[PDB]
């Protein structure tokens, strides 16, 4: 869930998921429309495409477990969903860390009426 996911962001970027990533750009939040402003937003877009490809699961609700092995996130092996969801979050959490150098405060609390366009997964 967002509880597990928030731990990953914190544990990889050193920042609190909320409010640093809960309302960023066009895809780091509840919505999802238009073109990703930058790399970080792009991280959010693909993460949406990952959740969107788990029809039989409920990404935001289902809880799951993971651990640290050599400092790297290791998704355990509960249910397929738990596993899949955990794998979607880890990719995203690391995508966040990998692009920290281009993170912009200017895309925080971005108004969604400025997110125009379309992008397939």
């Amino acid at each position: 869930s967002l509880l597990e996911f928030g731990k990953m962001i914190l544990e990889e970027t050193g920042k609190l998921a909320i409010p640093s990533y809960s309302s960023y750009g066009c895809y780091c939040g509840w919505g999802g429309k238009g073109t990703p402003k930058d790399a970080t937003d792009r991280c959010c877009f693909v993460h949406d495409c990952c959740y969107g490809n788990l029809p039989d699961c409920n990404p935001k609700s289902d809880r799951y477990k993971y651990k640290r092995v050599n400092g790297a996130i290791v998704c355990e092996k509960g249910t397929s969903c738990e596993n899949r969801i955990c794998e979607c979050d880890k990719a995203a959490a690391i995508c966040f860390r990998q692009n920290l150098n281009t993170y912009s405060k200017k895309y925080m609390l971005y108004p969604d009426f400025l997110c125009k366009g379309e992008l397939k997964c």
